[PDB]
């Protein structure tokens, strides 16, 4: 953490939330990220090949001089079917493609051929727009929650994959003439982390070359790599860590820094650390009041409205299954926030009503609950409120959003003063409590507040705070 | 309507529909847009300049040579001075700019200097991202709802506004590298309506070369402009309508196409015209039940939710005030649609709650009326359900909603078979109606559907078709 | 007014180009349509009626072309310069003039091949460069380049006329000239001839010169243009526009000279072709006998003074006579060799042989080759003149005549006598400029058999015809 | 294997190169290294020990060389080829080979200037070209031009060595050498010959031809490479690598020629001069008497055998000798005339003068300009031979042991008489060679009185030596 271009995983953290804070956070990945999906080394690739000219893969030190060779003795249709059959692999991603597909990630960038970076998106809500010729860069679009391209090419044509020595050379004459420019504008613009990557590559050389843009000393920006540190195992330990230690020197040149794990399960733990402390940026309501216990209706309506208005005022989203008494308010106070200061209130409510007639006239609670799992696990907060009707004194719904809450590891934040099951709640998970941040906001929340409505909702929205620091 | 080039208004407005069929539509505007605004034309704004140096406006002929020899005599600060001054007027924008903003633009390319077209956008719902040097166009953005291209420059940097010779000379190597291809690619992928412009124009010709990718015979692209026909005043009539004639047929070669107005009020007739037509694709519902008339509860909350599903499935956008008895059910349908189709429920429902207690402690009547304003004039279509609770035989927010929509010119679609306000609505206003198709459309909705549920949202919904075409 | 110039100062800095040899030339209509061409203002008279426009109400004939054009195909107007300017018509003096002078580099927007003729019309070698494909890579060889920026008449639907065709310039085709031209803009130092402010496709000409905007440019460029008259209407007005006009083109670093006459041009043209021939002197002159000197001292006093001429930079045309010219050879050889030089340098002969080469006359094209090579020397010096038994060599006083036809300064030298003496006693009778007696006095002092005082009074009388 | 051609292949496509003046030639490190100059693994050894890196386990040089300038600062680089670069060594035969070739075009990747010099070394005025203001805009003048794509060592700050100097290559500096070298590559065919797929910069050198890729592309260009030996180790593997690469060459147009010893590019560059000099031959000799003709005829002879040896495309060289050399002139002026050619395209002389310029000796530095002259040419005729009492002149004789010194073809003619008849009796006896002796009796062969009959023996002659 001194080698030039070195930093510590906090150090990593913080520059990336600042990245997150202010929209400026994209994703550069390479074959190291889809190998332990189940994709095959370029090494391995070619073994079989390279035998197939008479030449072996172990001998040869540049693997993008040999495509070429195989592709010239061979002729290109033989690549496009080795690509075409080793990367339309069957393969589900990974749980770091999970991971990246919940970030604030808008614009990624990859040299893989693989199709894993789009499904981890069409997996969680978002929609990716994948880019793979110029004739899609051309002018400009707003509409796609965010853009894939595949520098490289894809699977789905690789006769104009980029994969031998002389589809380098022919980059962006006869193809790809825009991908140049619109990449040196994202990473002046940008700030990337940079994943499935080694200096050990056979395509190094080629992949860097394209940042001497970020060469001109008016760069000022800042970039940043994860990579394994060198292992016991490797043979001439000390002379690789020389040379890694070099190629990191040379690597920060272009304003990249670098952090070092020492196996690749380490990446995950970062990932899902921003991931989680992203998360407690939504929040989830949870709720269902036909009595507002010792509050009046009017009072108890008119919390619940400046709960919701306080936490838009400090810049958080809710996610609320919209519950008998408690969603008209939430969404009354959301409204009155986004109305005194002419925001838009779609930014900062995403709901989860249950319906009584399906019109299509089928049953859609597995769709519904479906829905709803996928509404929490990107919420970090779980905030839960009454929960009694009539003939309900534990409301069964707000215990299976508990039990729901639980599963995805969100901070639950029962009220005990609203009593009914968000009570039932408090008396059951405060004993299965054990962090100091947790228990600071549960504590600051379930505060004496004197029934007073203003120190109330502080109290809870102090709670909220704490678990973001 | 037989000069090559020319277009009729029906053929116009066809092709520009589906441009926004397909959100495909972009804006390309210049000087004749501004100068009815109150901005001055470059001839009276040089002809004080042309004396300042020993020369007569009025014996030039090309005005751009002029403001560059001015620059030479008296330095470029006394140019930046010119346009500084009589371009930062406190000028509104006209009522083009306002129904240009209502329309479903993303993109706007201008030359000219004043900053009308984005305070119309910031008037309307829409953000606005003014882009004025390379820097901004570098990477890729895809958050704001609009993005605004000075492509000549702005009034808030004029030293570097293209006005001057060496100005377009220079355009694109010390100054604007990156607008040449990024105009490029808009005009090659979205149709674009050409507005403030005219062959007579001092800059034009070198606008206009801008455009020589359009003359690739591989471009296929069409875009649209509209221009003032010669009239009788104009000496010369029939020599100028020549010359006119061959103008046009010279534009046709870059894939432009021309309509021809009389006087450029006709102009905003168009753009109405396709506002109009294109608000009837979002609708606003307003009532209030406390009692469903002749239906039982869950009847009538079953009978919201399939109606408001059924407008989703035929894509349709919905603003409702969330009433009481009618919005919890709107939103239950859509949500019930959304789910279903795994669709995103902001897509199609804005609501406009009444909220009880503003958390500041300040009324927010004012406000709240506003926003309501300000989203039914979005409304093409009005439809009343209800209206009436234990105390109210006639709900007084649907009447004041229904004076709303009267006044923005919304299709009223009362239904009488729900009874209240709707239906006094439906006694008063049928007898204030002249029109085929909304006559059509009110028969078709308050059809006598057996009381049956699914006969009679078709009915609405088929009353709603109706009024698109 | 900024970027106005002298005559004498136009002069002087285009003379200063000429001695480093980064000299080139920027042509236009102006000196094709004298030629006999005709204006387009005409040109696309009969055309402008073909489709309902008048050339006298449009004052853009290039957006005119361009609708003509496209009512009527492209064809239709590669016809028309295939017609009115493919007129087989010679060059003008102008065009003589700057064959004469040493312009390597000539771009030019016309449509005609006059100045390629014109050098044609000479010892040159033109090499016409009109696509991309010839200008590639390098080639030192040809003996100069005609770049046509807008093409050329045998190929006329590339030609660059419509709007459209300024337009797509550099995109489609010409894509390498916009560099090459950039180039010999930022190295050599242009003259530009052929042009004005009236013309009609200036906006579109000067922007290719937006290179020499960057304040980064220490090259300065001259252009000769008309100079306003007072029965031209509004004549205060246009001396204005004008005014602010050549203050406009100071900014690519051109500067501008005046004209009364279009007369004016070949008036300079010419002044520098004469000022420039004398740094190439033709010799004359033949010795059998070797007069005032004996038969050795005859021969190294030529020798000496070849080789001395050769020393100051000066070039040698020679008939290679016997006995006066035969010895010019050894001196200039000398000097090549103390120098490291080669000969056809500094040394063009232009010899008589006895016998033709497999029986063919070849008086005439001997005298013209002899006619033309004169053309090309500023200054004619004889000596000796005498034959076995010709007191009076017959060429030499033909060749006085000859030098008195085509203007040259004629420097005879007494002390040898011949007909080099009786050239001396007629000339020194019939002249009158200063100059010219004063370097003829500086060359015909004497000390006698001190050598070195002849060929000193014979190179400083030269240094004096060149200040 | 594909792209690989015989050695008289190569010879013969090269010699059509040459026929259009097409001819330029690339050159790389396997050229300067035998001259003395360390290969870049030795000088990177003692900087990978100054970083921790060991250049025997380090494949990609350049890189290595980017961490070494990363830890140590450019400016010790700059030093690194300041040092074991700057060493003023000596060109080698192939540099002088290269010289006396008709190449014009000179690209390189070596910081050293042995090829320069190498030109140096000779009659050339080399123009090298390292920075983007020399290749702007057009020049002519220049004998060749050396372009230097990876910098000079005046100037390592410059140099492309490292790998990002590689990536700011044509974006910061070397704007235009991307252009104009795929201009000089699209229309010369290159000669390729200090390389090899084993160097270090192979990778970044061969994308430089992307454009010799285009499907458009006529344009064929050769190269020279060593042929795998038997001791290097995995011998069938390198010999199966080998041939993939020559065959991934061809993609660009370049075929290859495969030596066992990096004698054999000397033998083909020898080979490649030997065969051009014949193009151009030296003539000796001086007739006081004319003997076996008349004086007019012996003159006449000389005449039109010169005149037809310039009509065939020989180049004569002479040293104006009296009565021999004084009527060669004549004959190519006759010729130069008759063709409207120019005199020293086709004649280029070596007079001795009477006198000094200014009194200093040129015996010495007349023969050194003599041995060159010779050196240039392939055939040596001799004629004649006699002075005022001199039945053998003295001249002659030695230029006959000159031109045997060498390797000229020497071709006397015997009906002349004198040190021309002696030097054919004896080198009639003194060859080996069938053509060289087919050739010789095809000249000396007669008629006698006819002329014609003369002139044609010898002009055969001259092309049954050039077939």
């Amino acid at each position: 953490f001194i080698i030039k271009g070195e930093v510590s995983r906090k150090d990593l953290i913080r520059e990336i939330e600042k990245a997150i804070k202010s929209d400026e956070l994209g994703a550069f990945i390479g074959a190291g990220l889809s190998i332990p999906a189940g994709f095959c080394s370029w090494k391995e690739l070619l073994r079989e090949p390279a035998e197939e000219i008479g030449l072996d893969v172990e001998k040869e030190s540049d693997l993008v001089n040999l495509a070429q060779y195989y592709s010239n003795s061979k002729k290109r249709t033989s690549i496009d079917d080795l690509i075409k059959g080793q990367f339309s692999q069957l393969v589900k991603p990974t749980e770091n493609h999970k991971l990246l597909s919940q970030l604030p990630i808008s614009t990624f960038w990859t040299t893989n051929y693989d199709k894993l970076i789009e499904k981890a998106l069409e997996n969680n809500m978002k929609k990716p727009y994948v880019k793979t010729k110029d004739e899609q860069l051309r002018g400009t679009n707003h509409n796609f929650d965010a853009i894939v391209y595949k520098l490289h090419g894809d699977v789905e044509t690789p006769e104009d994959a980029v994969i031998t020595r002389s589809d380098y050379e022919e980059f962006g004459y006869n193809k790809r003439k825009l991908f140049r420019e619109v990449l040196e504008g994202d990473l002046l613009t940008k700030t990337f982390l940079f994943l499935g990557f080694s200096f050990e590559d056979p395509n190094f050389n080629y992949v860097i070359g394209r940042l001497r843009v970020l060469l001109d000393e008016k760069n000022t920006r800042k970039h940043y790599c994860i990579m394994k540190r060198v292992q016991d195992a490797d043979e001439d330990y000390e002379y690789k860590k020389a040379r890694q230690e070099l190629q990191i020197e040379d690597l920060n040149r272009y304003g990249i820094f670098t952090y070092l794990v020492n196996k690749y399960d380490e990446i995950t733990e970062i990932l899902s650390t921003l991931v989680d402390r992203f998360r407690r940026k939504t929040i989830f309501i949870s709720g269902s009041a036909y009595s507002y216990s010792a509050y009046s209706q009017k009072t108890g309506e008119n919390f619940i409205h400046k709960l919701s208005f306080e936490l838009s005022k400090n810049g958080y989203h809710i996610v609320n299954g919209y519950g008998k008494g408690v969603g008209e308010f939430v969404l009354n106070g959301v409204a009155d926030y986004c109305l005194t200061h002419k925001s838009k209130i779609n930014d900062f409510l995403t709901l989860m009503p249950f319906p009584q007639n399906s019109s299509l006239g089928i049953d859609l609670d597995k769709l519904y609950k479906e829905n709803r799992e996928q509404m929490i696990e990107s919420c970090g907060i779980a905030i839960f409120l009454f929960g009694n009707k009539e003939a309900e004194d534990i409301a069964s719904g707000v215990m299976d959003e508990y039990e729901l809450s639980k599963k995805h590891g969100l901070v639950c934040l029962p009220i005990e003063y609203t009593g009914g099951a968000s009570k039932e709640i408090y008396d059951q998970t405060t004993q299965e409590i054990s962090d100091k941040n947790t228990i600071s906001a549960i504590e600051q929340a379930n505060k004496q507040c004197d029934g007073d409505i203003d120190m109330s909702v502080k109290n809870i929205v102090q709670a909220v705070k704490i678990l973001n620091k």
